[PDB]
């Protein structure tokens, strides 16, 4: 019945990876004589000026650009941008992380940091091969890293997730509570996809699993960028029977209910996950796609 | 604009996977009595009979269920049902692909197939740690890998791609041939998806490489896991220019061109055409069969 109102939230514009380059030593070399760079903390935290992302004159860490580094493309203008992990001062400047500050970075600023943070925490955790044991090493602009003993390349890992908002066909929606969250806080329903199950499987399943519906007409609305620290959120939405009762089976889900779009609407205004209110019903920060598929179905 | 007329094979809501028994090795344990087994050799092929994958008494290769299996789940009638990696013995009719012959299974057997495939392929390439690089261990019914030294749990890889389709908006559709097909082999332009990326900013970057379009209006049409030997293919559709020329950048497509919607029809019935499309189980068949029948 409905559609997103806004793109989410790290997903309004694409870079100029520029993919040509990666795999050409020399044109890289060249481009970094007046190169940008980006740092990051072991968190993932950066520093921020007018809403920004920082980017420093590039050859101030080097000649040449360094092993550890990562080649994420062209800026508006044709200077290439690159990220290094380093550790920041904590105390001598105010550290933005992505999670809970990305509603104030540039549309821009948040593709680079989306990338950088999720390229550098796969290195971190890409240092062998799952393979064999041999240690790996950054090649092609830090996108592969190749294999010591055997020269096979491992790639960057971006584990999918579903995240799907169930309504009646009309004007009430399903909303839930895990657990291990305050109280009065809901949102969607989500699940990683498994191995050997399509989407719209693991979106049937899922809910089966954690709120004892059974779904029909799951349906795509859009798609997220998640690196906390390697998912893409994929939303969707689906129709559920409310004469249906609720199961928890999958007992992440502490309670749940049918909610209708008026009741939504004024959790929404009381606002979000973050905020200190009287409200009984609070949902997640605009951060997440979760809200934007909230929202997208509450106001048509 | 359009829809999938048909489910993608492998696709259809599939198994009861039971996750709940998954860290119960004693509940396991009781089933394995007279559970299933499933038999998949190094080559991914299995063993059909009567249009349903093979299933042994299973308690003929131990007294309990081994590390190496993986646990699939409950076939209807309260029944576990298990997948070990062996040989075979090839005195019984084996399909050399999933791939190319999946579409003689039903569905149930078909998932069963889909997922032993991708898990056991997944412990053959994940016994280290590629964070240390310690040894790794089965647990959980196959469905983690712990760490021998820190304990750390390593979980299934599913790596997304986007398989697409460009059309003009009425008449006409992009098809590309990759270096070293036969002559005259065209299909959808494939991407995996990157760190920091939406599948829609994906499937336009990816066209962009590959054949130097610029797309807009990028829409999902489904979904299939495809473990050859570990992807899911995330199915769509955009618009792209005719007037504007291609440009093999990244170019593994050695040639493309714009298709009309009566040749590609042509096409699918197929030698003879300048145009052929290959025989496979996969949703890009589904594709352009759906934007080819309006
Ligand atoms: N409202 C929300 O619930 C909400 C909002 C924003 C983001 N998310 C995201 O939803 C995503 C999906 O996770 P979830 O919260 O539904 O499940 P979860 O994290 O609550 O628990 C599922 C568990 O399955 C395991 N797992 C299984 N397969 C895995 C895999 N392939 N890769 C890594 N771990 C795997 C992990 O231990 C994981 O914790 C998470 O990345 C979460 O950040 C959810
Ligand atoms: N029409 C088709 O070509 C068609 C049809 C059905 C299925 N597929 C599948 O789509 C998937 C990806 O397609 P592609 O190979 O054209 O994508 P691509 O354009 O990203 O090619 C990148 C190449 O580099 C490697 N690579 C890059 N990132 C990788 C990653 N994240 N994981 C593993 N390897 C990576 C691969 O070896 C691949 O051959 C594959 O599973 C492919 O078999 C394609
Ligand atoms: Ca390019
Ligand atoms: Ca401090
Ligand atoms: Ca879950
Ligand atoms: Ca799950
Ligand atoms: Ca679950
Ligand atoms: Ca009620
Ligand atoms: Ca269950
Ligand atoms: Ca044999
Ligand atoms: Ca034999
Ligand atoms: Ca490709
Ligand atoms: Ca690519
Ligand atoms: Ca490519
Ligand atoms: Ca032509």
């Amino acid at each position: 019945t409905f559609r997103l109102r806004n793109i989410p939230l790290l997903s309004r514009v694409g870079l100029d990876r520029a993919d040509e380059l990666r795999s050409n030593p020399e044109e890289l070399a060249k481009g970094w004589a007046e190169a940008g760079l980006i740092t990051l903390d072991v968190r993932g935290r950066v520093n921020i000026v007018d809403g920004q992302v920082v980017i420093e004159d590039a050859a101030r860490i080097g000649d040449q650009p360094p092993e550890h580094a990562v080649f994420l493309g062209r800026i508006p203008g044709g200077r290439h941008v690159w990220a290094v992990r380093a550790d920041l001062d904590e105390d001598s400047a105010p550290l933005l992380d992505l999670r809970r500050s990305g509603q104030l970075f540039d549309d821009t600023s948040a593709a680079l940091l989306a990338t950088a943070m999720a390229m550098l925490a796969w290195h971190d955790n890409a240092g062998y091969s799952p393979v064999d044991g041999s240690p790996t090493i950054p090649a092609k602009g830090g996108w592969v890293r190749v294999n010591s003993a055997t020269g096979q390349e491992e790639f960057p890992r971006t584990d999918p997730a579903i995240i799907c908002l169930v309504h009646d066909g009309g004007d009430r929606a399903v909303l839930g509570r895990q657990k291990f969250w305050p109280e009065r806080m809901f949102s969607l329903l989500a699940g990683f996809v498994e191995a050997g199950e399509s989407l719209e499987a693991c979106v049937a399943r899922e809910v089966a699993e954690e709120v004892g519906l059974t779904v029909t007409d799951v349906q795509y609305l859009g798609s997220q960028p998640w690196p906390f620290p390697r998912s893409i959120m994929l939303g969707f939405h689906a129709i559920g029977d409310p004469s249906q009762p609720f199961a928890f089976n999958d007992g992440e889900i502490a309670e749940a209910d049918w909610f209708t779009r008026a009741e939504v609407r004024s959790a929404l205004e009381a606002g979000d996950w973050t905020t200190a209110s009287d409200s009984r019903l609070m949902l997640p920060g605009s951060i997440s796609i979760a809200r934007e598929i909230v929202e997208s179905w509450a106001y048509a």
